[PDB]
């Protein structure tokens, strides 16, 4: 099988806006994770063809990755910050679903998730 098309990063039917919380998610939260040592598996959609994972998209039907999130933020795709936080949590949960506890990539996702929640907590009022 082919790869699925990636998640949409624009949608002409979906109202858009920019907010201070969404700007923080791009300029601080995404930027911090993108530069982390463990970012690389998460910087683009899972290419199940290149990785020889014919079952990846049989198991994971809601894919998400930080390349998509970065484009959504840059495109002002979202209406609110909780939509973007949900995309990060989908990405982490997909990794935990497909893989097993203690696997290398699961420990990498757990480190990124810990840092993610720290950066969210730091959002100034
Ligand atoms: C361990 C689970 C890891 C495979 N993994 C998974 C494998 C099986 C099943 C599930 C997963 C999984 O859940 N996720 C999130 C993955 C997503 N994307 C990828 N993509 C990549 C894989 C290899 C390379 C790849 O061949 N390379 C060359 C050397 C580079 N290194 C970067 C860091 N520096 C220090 C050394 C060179 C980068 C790594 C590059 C990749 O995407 C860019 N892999 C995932």
């Amino acid at each position: 099988s082919m790869n699925p098309p990636p998640p949409e990063t624009s949608n002409p039917n979906k109202p858009k806006r920019q907010t201070n919380q969404l700007q923080y998610l791009l300029r601080v939260v995404l930027k911090t994770l993108w530069k982390h040592q463990f970012a690389w598996p998460f910087q683009q959609p899972v290419d199940a063809v290149k990785l020889n994972l014919p079952d990846y998209y049989k198991i994971i039907k809601t894919p998400m990755d930080m390349g998509t999130i970065k484009k959504r933020l840059e495109n002002n795709y979202y209406w609110n910050a909780q939509e973007c936080i949900q995309d990060f949590n989908t990405m982490f949960t997909n990794c935990y679903i497909y893989n097993k506890p203690g696997d290398d990539i699961v420990l990498m996702a757990e480190a990124l998730e810990k840092l993610f929640l720290q950066k969210i907590n730091e959002l100034p009022t």
